RNA sequence: GUCGUCAGCUCGUGUCGUGAGAUGUUGGGUUAAGUCCCGCAACGAGCGCAACCCUUUUCCUUACUUGCCAGCAUUUCGGAU
C-alpha cells in the first residue's frame, strides 16, 4: 500500500506555503525553495509516509481504532468518503471542543442523537404535526453534520490522523493531554511539535489528501487480521 | 410604590491562569422580546420573554322560561290569547 514517491509529485505534495510564511521547525525538511514558496523534498516524505502506513496497518490489525480529522474545505468530502470507505469514524466538519477531553458529555449528545434516529426510523415520528416535525427534523440536521462521526466509538480513538495540524490544533492539543498518539500531514507553516508521527507534505493540493486518505484506508482495511 | 412590562439574571463538565477569576451571554441579520437563524474552546441547561387564565369578534351542539314571535288562528290591535 506504499505510495512510492512518483504518486507524490503527480499529486503535488511538493509544494508548499511562501517562504515569509515557514515554520523554522521544518527547515530540515523544506530542503530548497524553487521560487518564493518551498519546495519539500519527498525524499523525507516517503519513508515517514510508510511508516504512518505501517503503524495504521499493525493498529487495525489489533483491531484498534484510529480517528479521521480532516476540517479544511478542500478535504472535507476526501476524508468523507475515504473514512466511510475504511469503515472508521471521523470529524469531517467543525472540531467541537473538548470532543476527548470531555467525553462523558458528549456520550449523552451520542445517545439521544442515536435515540432521535432511531424515533425517525420508527413510526413515532409519523404522529406530531408537520410544523414540530420539521422544528425536529432541524434539529436532527444540526446534530448530525455536528456529532455524525462519533456515534460509533464506544471510547476515545487509539490514534488520530489529521489533515491540518494548525487548523485542528484543538484536537491536537487533547491528544496530547490524554495520551493518544496523531498521525498528521504537517506542512511547510506548521507545528510538528506535538505529533507523534510526522509526516510532512501539502495539505491544501486536493489531490494530495485525496492520496494520503486513500492510502491510509488501505492500509487500515488491509490489516485484515 | 418606583425604575418598568426595563430585558436581562443564573448553573454543570471541560479548557486558560500561581491566583482572585475568565469562557460560555461572543459577532452578522431579524424581532415587543437573551424572539429566532447563521458565526463562534467551548457544549449544554433553568428562571425571565411567549403560551396556559378572563373578555370581545364568526359558526356549531345542548337547553326553551320569567326571555323570543318567522308561520297559523283569535284579537279589546297591547306576544294581549
Amino acid at each position: 500500500y506504499n505510495v512510492s514517491m512518483r504518486d507524490l509529485l503527480q499529486a503535488g505534495a511538493h509544494f508548499g506555503h511562501q517562504t515569509r510564511f515557514w515554520n523554522p521547525k521544518m527547515r530540515q525538511y523544506i530542503f530548497g525553495a524553487r521560487n518564493k514558496i518551498h519546495i519539500i523534498n519527498l525524499e523525507h516524505t516517503v519513508p515517514a509516509l510508510n511508516d504512518a502506513l505501517n503503524f495504521a496497518n499493525q493498529l487495525a490489525s489489533k483491531k484498534n481504532k484510529v480517528l479521521f480529522v480532516g476540517t479544511k474545505r478542500a478535504a472535507s468530502n476526501i476524508i468523507r468518503e475515504q473514512a466511510q470507505r475504511a469503515g472508521q469514524p471521523y470529524v469531517d466538519h467543525r472540531w467541537l471542543g473538548g470532543m476527548l477531553t470531555n467525553w462523558k458529555t458528549l456520550r449523552q449528545s451520542i445517545n439521544r442523537l442515536k435515540d432521535l434516529q432511531t424515533q425517525s426510523q420508527d413510526g413515532t415520528f409519523a404522529k406530531l404535526t408537520k410544523r414540530e416535525a420539521l422544528e425536529r427534523t432541524r434539529e436532527m440536521e444540526k446534530l448530525e453534520r455536528s456529532l455524525g462521526g462519533v456515534k460509533n466509538m464506544g471510547g476515545l480513538p487509539d490514534a488520530l490522523f489529521v489533515i491540518d495540524v494548525d487548523h485542528e490544533a484543538i484536537a491536537i492539543k487533547e491528544a496530547k493531554n490524554l495520551g493518544i498518539p496523531v498521525i498528521g500531514i504537517v506542512d511547510t507553516n506548521s507545528n510538528p511539535d506535538n505529533v507523534d508521527y510526522v509526516i510532512p507534505g501539502n495539505d491544501d493540493a486536493i489531490r494530495a489528501v485525496t492520496l494520503y486518505a486513500s492510502a491510509m484506508a488501505d492500509a487500515i482495511l488491509a490489516g485484515k487480521e
